[PDB]
C-alpha cells in the first residue's frame, strides 16, 4: 500500500531519510552536450543539466541545445517535457521547442520574481495589444485572453510560425500561489490545477508532450509530473495501492536529474496523490 506507508513514514520523521535514499539511488547519466562551453549561457544553473540520452533537440542546425528533458513514462503512457524557466536569451528557443514538439500546453509553477530575484524570464506577453516576436526563431506570440483565479491563471495564447505563417493556439497554465518557502499546507488547489490541465487535453496523446517548468524545472515540476503519473497509474491497475511512488520517482529520474528537490516536496507529492485518488472516486 501507500496509504499506511504515508502514516508510518510521516509519524516517524522518516521523510528526510527516504529522500536521501532516493538521491543515493537515482540514476547518473552523461550531460556532455549540456556542459559544452558554447552552451554555458543556455543553462540557468550550472548544477542542473539534461542527460544527453533524453534531451530535447531543437530542429535548427546552428545549436540544437536547450535545457529540457523528455520524461517518457511507458506504463502510464504519458510524456512530459520538463525544462528550466527560460533565460532572456533562450525564450526564442523555448517557443521553438513548443512549436516543434507540437505541445499544446505550458505548465508554469513559479513567479517571474520570487525572493527578490528573477526565477524565469517574462517569456509571454502580458497585454493583448503588445505581442512578442522572437527574431532568432521567427516566432510570434500574442495574448488572446486570460482567466485569473484565486491560486492560478490560465491564458490562451496564439503562437505563430512567421516562416510558414501557420498559427496554433497554446494554453498557459500558471500556478501563481506556490508559497515563498516550503510547500502548500494543502494539496487541494494544486490538485485542482492539475485537473484543469488534464481537462484541457494538454496531457493527451493527440498533442505533443506538455512543457512543465518552474525555475530549474526539477523541484516543483517534479511534483506535478509525479502526481499526474501516479494518479494515472492508479486508474490503470487492478490494485491501485500497489503504485509505489518512490519507484515511480526513480523511474522519472532516469530522464532528468533532481526531480523533487526536498523531503517536503516528496511528502507533498505523496499527499497530492493520496488525496487526488480520493477526490476522483468521491
Ligand atoms: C547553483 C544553484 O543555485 N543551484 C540551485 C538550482 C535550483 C534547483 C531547484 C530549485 N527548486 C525548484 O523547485 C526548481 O526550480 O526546480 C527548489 C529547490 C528546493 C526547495 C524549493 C524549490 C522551489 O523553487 O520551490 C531552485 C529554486 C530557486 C533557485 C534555484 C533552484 C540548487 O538548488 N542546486 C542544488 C542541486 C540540485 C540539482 C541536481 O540534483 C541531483 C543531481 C544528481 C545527478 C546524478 C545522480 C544523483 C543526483 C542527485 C541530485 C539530488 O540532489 O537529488
Amino acid at each position: 500500500e501507500m496509504e499506511k506507508e504515508f502514516e508510518q513514514i510521516d509519524k516517524s520523521g522518516s521523510w528526510a531519510a527516504i529522500y536521501q535514499d532516493i538521491r543515493h539511488e537515482a540514476s547518473d547519466f552523461p550531460c556532455r552536450v549540456a556542459k559544452l562551453p558554447k552552451n554555458k549561457n543556455r543553462n540557468r544553473y550550472r548544477d542542473v543539466s539534461p542527460f544527453d540520452h533524453s534531451r530535447i533537440k531543437l530542429h535548427q542546425e546552428d545549436n540544437d541545445y536547450i535545457n529540457a528533458s523528455l520524461i517518457k513514462m511507458e506504463e502510464a503512457q504519458r510524456s512530459y517535457i520538463l525544462t528550466q524557466g527560460p533565460l532572456p536569451n533562450t525564450c526564442g528557443h523555448f517557443w521553438e521547442m513548443v512549436w516543434e514538439q507540437k505541445s499544446r500546453g505550458v505548465v508554469m509553477l513559479n513567479r517571474v520574481m520570487e525572493k527578490g530575484s528573477l526565477k524565469c524570464a517574462q517569456y509571454w506577453p502580458q497585454k493583448e495589444e503588445k505581442e512578442m516576436i522572437f527574431e532568432d526563431t521567427n516566432l510570434k506570440l500574442t495574448l488572446i485572453s486570460e482567466d485569473i483565479k484565486s491560486y492560478y491563471t490560465v491564458r490562451q495564447l496564439e503562437l505563430e510560425n512567421l516562416t510558414t505563417q501557420e498559427t496554433r493556439e497554446i494554453l498557459h497554465f500558471h500556478y501563481t500561489t506556490w508559497p515563498d518557502f516550503g510547500v502548500p499546507e494543502s494539496p487541494a488547489s494544486f490538485l485542482n490545477f492539475l485537473f484543469k490541465v488534464r481537462e484541457s487535453g494538454s496531457l493527451s496523446p493527440e498533442h505533443g508532450p506538455v512543457v512543465v517548468h518552474c525555475s530549474a524545472g526539477i523541484g516543483r515540476s517534479g511534483t506535478f509530473c509525479l502526481a499526474d503519473t501516479c494518479l494515472l497509474l492508479m486508474d490503470k491497475r487492478k490494485d491501485p495501492s500497489s503504485v509505489d511512488i518512490k519507484k515511480v520517482l526513480l523511474e522519472m529520474r532516469k530522464f532528468r536529474m533532481g526531480l523533487i528537490q526536498t523531503a517536503d516536496q516528496l511528502r507533498f507529492s505523496y499527499l497530492a496523490v493520496i488525496e487526488g485518488a480520493k477526490f476522483i472516486m468521491g
